[PDB]
């Protein structure tokens, strides 16, 4: 099944050193000659997501589904961008934009290299609120928004990544009946955890937990509480505490995203407006 507008010649692709791995594939650095149509002569440094030697049938299928999802999203400043793919005659290669600073979690943990200021943190939250606004506008739910799924480029631009669990949503709620779920519990909304319902407001909840990760410089959500005990505490109204240096205006923002009623939570459009005002006065 070839899509000519995304197919990239294998000869033009030279693989390099590894960049990371999980239990769904691996990512290697690579050189791609003429993949950028704006400069069709220069070789572009890219990242290639591919299967592993111990890959499964679902691993291949998930990588194919993540490829099709990224085709629909399009380019944005705060979203990792699909550049091409190698599907015909050989292993599936998913070629995406390269980010040299890693993922946001290890990025912030390595600044407790550089050093993070209050403006830097607010700048991070603003860009991630803009990437989700365009993502929500494109009729998409990420379902796996976390600090580890955000990439940082050489010029410190936040890139939303990991669309393996992303789905398209229309005007009503997304809903399926599952033998068991696959979303990280500590970032899930109560309706996603209990009712198996996911909307753009469920991504707002994850954004709140994402805010907590950012202002803790890479801490783990609900510190000291196992995944097993989080179930009962969410039903009873437990929320995370305010970080050490985090303005109350930004903690009320987190508590807004963490509202029980999904429709009562802010929209990503409103988060961009509020963060814009907070950022300009710094
Ligand atoms: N464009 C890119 N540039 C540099 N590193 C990248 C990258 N894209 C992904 N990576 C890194 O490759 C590593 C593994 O990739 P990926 O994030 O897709 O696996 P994963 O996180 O879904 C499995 P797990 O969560 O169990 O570790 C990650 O640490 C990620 O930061
Ligand atoms: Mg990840």
């Amino acid at each position: 099944p070839e899509d000519p507008k995304w197919e990239f010649p294998r000869d033009k692709l030279t693989l390099g050193k590894p960049l990371g791995e999980g239990a769904f594939g691996q990512v290697v650095m690579a050189e791609a000659v003429g993949i950028d149509k704006d400069k069709p002569k220069e070789a572009v440094t890219v990242a290639v997501k591919m299967l592993k030697d111990d890959a499964t049938e679902k691993d291949l299928s998930d990588l194919v589904s993540e490829m099709e999802m990224m085709k629909m999203i399009g380019k944005h400043k705060n979203i990792i961008h699909l550049l091409g793919a190698c599907t015909q005659d050989g292993p599936l290669y998913v070629i995406v934009a390269y980010a040299s600073k890693g993922n946001l979690r290890e990025y912030l943990r390595a600044r407790r290299e550089e050093q993070m200021t209050f403006k830097d943190l607010v700048s991070c939250t603003y860009q991630l609120a803009r990437g989700m606004e365009y993502l929500a506008s494109q009729k998409c739910i990420h379902r796996d928004l976390a600090a580890r799924n955000v990439l940082v480029t050489e010029n410190n631009v936040m890139k939303i990544a990991d669309f393996g669990l992303a789905r398209d949503i229309n005007n009503i709620d997304y809903y399926k009946k599952t033998t068991n779920g696959r979303l990280p519990v500590k970032w899930m909304a109560p309706e996603a955890l209990f009712d198996r319902v996911y909307t753009h407001q469920s991504d707002v909840w994850s954004f709140g937990v994402l805010m907590w990760e950012i202002f803790t410089l890479g801490g783990s959500p609900y510190p000291g509480i196992p995944v097993e005990e989080l179930f009962k505490l969410l039903k009873e109204g437990h929320r995370m505490d305010k970080p050490a240096n985090c303005t109350n205006e930004l903690y009320m923002m987190m508590r807004d995203c963490w509202h029980a009623v999904p429709s009562q939570r802010p929209t990503f459009k409103q988060l961009v407006e509020d963060l814009d005002r907070i950022l300009t006065l710094t």
